[PDB]
């Protein structure tokens, strides 16, 4: 199980080569870790599966989310002239909507592999839809030897729990799955090529690319960096003026001399 | 079980980017391992096990919180000035709220990572609620044969100590588990997720942020460095003019020459 | 399993010797080891297979090109002055049609190694022709002893999922295997050869190395670099003559002394 | 077993960053670890048990203290000036039990450590209480069936020596032992959560953090440092102008020349 | 199997001293490990064979050749000339001859390792000739029990296929191998020999090593690195004075002021 | 089997201090550890035996001399100031002599350690004198039970093919084998005795290390060097003044200008 990410592990060991995306490879690379000690077990019963698959493509996407967000050093400066009026803003909309548009598209990195990569081993999709096989289907000698609709869901229900499984009763293990984690690698490959494509599109055409904007921001942002640089200075500066009345009078002030002069 | 804790043990072999958080870092990176070779092992008798489980939710949480207090270099300047009368103090009580406030959000990295990380993996919730799972709900033809209410608490208490399970009565084990621990991962993700959206307010809105009070600090904590570092020049240079004096004495005072003069 | 990917494993912990190629080789090792961790299963069912194989021939290729582009630096520059009409494009045709086509070759290095690596190892084409294989060839004493065609593919299809095989009729498991990787390996050399030395007649003729546009274009790309590094000088220099007006308010401001005066 | 010490391994393996606690750290984490090589078993006898024990939660703690005093470049200062008479003190008392309060609180990092980490893990409490457990709780059917005083002794006391355990008789094995290391890690934290507190008070309060005595002490700590490494230039200085008359002596006193003279 | 790779791993990590065959040993290296991960079965059936092997003889070293060739960066220079028409040439036949053969003596360093190393471990030598083994040789009693033709090549044939290995007719397993394996590691060495001692001959006396034209080919390949090198200057150079005009009339050109004018 | 080999590589792993022989330490250490992964297996057929083993005495020995002279950069002044005439030969007889005996004793380090260390571990040994045991001796009761010359050969021959051992027959394994991995050994330390102690009386003694021809050597080889690096000098200094004419032709000669000009 290591597979999945160890690969990150000395591709991290690898090299020190990236950017903010890579900043989000901080992050995100456990992301594509980070499922690898948190195990998956499903209740194999006959109706909580489809809810608890649901939780584990929604929750901890959306965690992932919001992690990026408070993570970088920004929405401060958002948050705050936001909730003041209108006029009073420093700043133009253009430059809150494009500073504000450019937040999500280097956070979105992270729930985007951690929704490839809970499909790919099929593992999420099992244990959400194995309620509903079509057990005719390659059922070695089928009919539905007078089954009844419930205490077949109980049996069906237990696919994924290996050593809980019924029996042979129209079905094998090894033919159920199998083809479960068959149609789940599809959706893997055909959304995570429909994502890409339209990460081309995007960068592509435009939403808020415009030269003037852009050059305010930057100036601006670059703007903070100095500002708080460069305040330690005047302080450490100011101080230092300050603390030579006091450590002196230390010294001179606790005997003026050495009880060990010899 | 060397996946919870050799996962950061080659991220904190990743690299070395961080800050007080990520100096934080340096103990609860370990809050995160020393799960790990701590071991779990409920006493598995009929009412000891709910006494049991909340002590490691309770306790080992608030020894990490005020680990946190004390492993920083602050609190001394609150305690001396908070002991002392008002008037007399130094600082206002903004500067004093803010830094003491400061504090906080700095200690609480660890106890809440150290209670993800014992909800995710159920054993801390298996030992604490198993003496009242619905035996009739998935119970193998069940119907409570006859069973009394003691000697049926010393027959589900044992499930989580596997060796030691009585038997087939009334449940299976890897039904009675595996339905424990999916409950369980509900909380972790719920819990998880309710946190870091609270994460998202804090920042985003206030509490204590005046620039006016935040200025008056960082130049105050930037001040104590210099007077610190610069205390030890005077010594060190008053201390040189005075060691001449009795040096040259050892020198010229045991034989004014060496014998060994040949 | 670890053969195909621990190498590049190490050749990439080998040396820090290459050149774009080899920044191609930050994403392509991985594809050549990518592979590695992505497990592959065929649903052995009657007329999947040659549906599903086709899935991991086209779709992870393609991705991977797509994934090329993205990653580059220029397509803006491509894609903004090519939306624009003819005429205001302050630049020639050439040095348009060069610098496109000179995002292809360095593109085209992911998805041929993403399709010779899959086919040397045979599972990606085991799947996909095991439905007609000559049984009478190398049949054990053959000769269809009153087979059906139904009721067949469903005993031949099941060749690679080894523990559900069916049995000896017509067939061993290991003549119908050992057979299929034999042809397979075949086309993954005479697709290699042909492949680089299609290498060797791009580089070795011509198809728009032209001296003149050659000399516009990296002069072109050498520009952007000394306008983007430049402008951060101005905004950092003109920054600091402003800081200086606000932070000294902030002095002189609060207090004009500290109350700390002893 | 590895784990309890291969933790502070890799986190000894992780960075350089301490201080004198982390300069304890240079011992005592291998106290964390010393316990791991260090085995345990014990008699497994009637009253010899309840002595062994205490063996191990007194001696190895007193031996990682004392090594704490003599391991610093201190304790002469202190022995020095104490066995002299008063007067002829060259020392304040207040500098005097300042510093020498200020190795204890340096030492006892280690001997706390060392009594978390036996009590967590259970083994010293196991063979410590074992002869009194109440055989009646939890008995299997209990009510001693005419059972003595000695011979019964002799048959509780061996419980955690592994195979050479007697038998079934009013007890099995995994609920004597599994209820004896419940009520340890009760304790464990019982304990630490109590000290780590009482490392709040001290602090926060007081006891000798006189302004006055401080400065005394790191002034004078600091001034015989300059004395030693001050001492080493006079010696080497008043050396080099001695070692000439004697060196070229030597010379021009074996032959005045060599006869290798071609 | 990793013995014949894993040697140049260690050695690759050894340390890094060569030259062009060095930057040959980054290549032929995993060519020496390229076959390690490779795997080798062949089809053991009547006549595939004898074609399969001379597919791993032939195809995987010319593979390696002509992957020498455009690797490195000289190819375009005789290509471009010899294409031109005679007189044009600024080059003489001499230079051309001497550089072109100076292209293959750095390329055959790769496909002779990859002949040596599958013969000395006879996998492709076995699979290549088990058809034609003189059964009477060594036959535990034998005679050719009126065996025919036909259905005694798909007998011999299958020798290498060791778990399909028909049986003790006229043959044991480890007397038909390991009787092949010898025969190839004859020829592995009495090869190796031959290459080698022709390496001799080759420096050893001449073949276009006129000390006339090695100078100007030495001088000409030195003289293109100037150029390329000293190129950049001009354009970096030229392009600062050109910046200057636009990037200021962004500044002065927003809005001449910032409306954070406080 | 990584023992006789992994020693010198944490030996290779161990520092880097040598010379030319540690030079040649670069190849024979890999000689040393070559014969590692190069498997040893003999025919065990009646004669092929002692012709086979005498390969592996004398082939790869004769290899890795051929590979000592052809690596070093001298052969070739050699070996072109010998084809000429003598007279026009600029260096002595002398010089010649010496400078060509410097090449066999920096050569002949590894086909040394390469004889050796296959004879220390005695299979090459062992294959090559089994046909000619005592079977009397040590043959539990043994006479020779009327045994003939043929088919004895074939029962002696099998010995060191341990599973396709025919039987008791006047020996066990582990009596013929285990009496000659003795005599091997002894050979083993008596030869490589016999070396050391010629290579003492070698430096000890003289062959051309006359004083005069030394020294010109040295200056020679010495004078080649300077020669070399310093060509290149004059060269890129030549060049440098002449690219500056074409270069600046490709400026002002493609537009004179931009038509960017904004
Ligand atoms: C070994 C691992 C195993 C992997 C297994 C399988 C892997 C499959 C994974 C495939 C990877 C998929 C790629 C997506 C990248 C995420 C976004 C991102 O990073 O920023 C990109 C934005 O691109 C986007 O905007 C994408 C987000 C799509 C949602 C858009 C929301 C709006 C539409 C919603 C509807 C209304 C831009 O990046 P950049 O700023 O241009 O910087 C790039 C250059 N640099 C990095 C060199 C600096
Ligand atoms: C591989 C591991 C496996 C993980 C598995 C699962 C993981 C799930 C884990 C999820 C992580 C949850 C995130 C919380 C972070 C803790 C707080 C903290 O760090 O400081 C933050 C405060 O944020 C808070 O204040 C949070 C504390 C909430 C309690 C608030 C008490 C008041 C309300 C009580 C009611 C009355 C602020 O941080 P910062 O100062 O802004 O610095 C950030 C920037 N920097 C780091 C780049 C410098
Ligand atoms: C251990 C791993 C296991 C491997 C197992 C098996 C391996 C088998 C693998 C074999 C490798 C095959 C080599 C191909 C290389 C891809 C292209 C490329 O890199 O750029 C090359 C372009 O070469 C091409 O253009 C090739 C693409 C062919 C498609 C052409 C499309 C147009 C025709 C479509 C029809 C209409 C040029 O490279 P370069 O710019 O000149 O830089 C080289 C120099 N440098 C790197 C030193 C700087
Ligand atoms: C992976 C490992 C597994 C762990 C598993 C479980 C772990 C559980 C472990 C929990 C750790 C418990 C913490 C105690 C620390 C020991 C003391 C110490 O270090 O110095 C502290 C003194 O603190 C004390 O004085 C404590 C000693 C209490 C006895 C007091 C005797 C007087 C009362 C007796 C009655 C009369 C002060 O430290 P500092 O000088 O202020 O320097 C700190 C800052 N710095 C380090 C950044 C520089
Ligand atoms: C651990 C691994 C396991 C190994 C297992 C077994 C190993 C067995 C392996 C044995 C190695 C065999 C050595 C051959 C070397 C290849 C060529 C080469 O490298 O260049 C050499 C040319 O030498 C040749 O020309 C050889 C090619 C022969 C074909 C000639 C074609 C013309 C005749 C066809 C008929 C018409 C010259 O090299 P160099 O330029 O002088 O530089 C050397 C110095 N330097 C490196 C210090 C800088
Ligand atoms: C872990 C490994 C396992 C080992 C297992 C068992 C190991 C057993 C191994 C034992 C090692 C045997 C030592 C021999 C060394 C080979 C020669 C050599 O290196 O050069 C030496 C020449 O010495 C010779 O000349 C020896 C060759 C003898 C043949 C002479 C041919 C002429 C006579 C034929 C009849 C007519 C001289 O060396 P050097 O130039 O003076 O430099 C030395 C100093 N330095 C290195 C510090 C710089």
């Amino acid at each position: 199980m290591m597979d999945k990410f160890r690969m990150i592990f000395q591709f991290l060991q690898s090299n020190q080569e990236s950017f903010m995306n890579g900043i989000c490879g901080i992050m995100a690379l456990a992301s594509a870790q980070m499922y690898s000690a948190f195990d998956f077990n499903c209740p194999c019963l006959p109706g909580y599966n489809a809810a608890y698959s649901a939780g584990i493509l929604l929750a901890p996407p959306l965690v992932l989310f919001l992690l990026g967000l408070v993570m970088n050093n920004n929405v401060s400066m958002l948050a705050e002239e936001w909730k003041r009026p209108p006029g009073r803003r420093a700043k133009d909309p253009a430059v809150l909507r494009y500073m504000f548009c450019s937040m999500a598209q280097r956070a979105l990195w992270a729930p985007v592999v951690w929704v490839a990569v809970t499909l790919l081993d099929g593992k999420c999709f099992l244990c959400a839809f194995c309620t509903a096989v079509p057990v005719s289907a390659l059922g070695n000698g089928s009919l539905a030897p007078g089954l009844p609709a419930p205490e077949l869901a109980r049996l069906l229900a237990r696919v994924p729990c290996p050593e809980i499984y019924d029996g042979d009763w129209l079905l094998a293990r090894e033919v159920a799955v199998r083809y479960l984690r068959c149609i789940s690698q599809a959706l893997g490959w055909s959304f995570v090529l429909l994502t890409t494509l339209l990460a081309f599109v995007v960068r592509s055409v435009r939403p808020c690319f415009t030269q003037a904007a852009f050059l305010k921001s930057k100036y601006w942002s670059h703007y903070i960096d100095i500002e708080r640089k460069l305040f330690d200075e005047t302080c450490t500066e100011h101080a230092k003026a300050f603390a030579k009345v006091c450590i002196q009078q230390f010294f001179e002030a606790m005997n003026h001399d050495l009880e060990l002069g010899h």
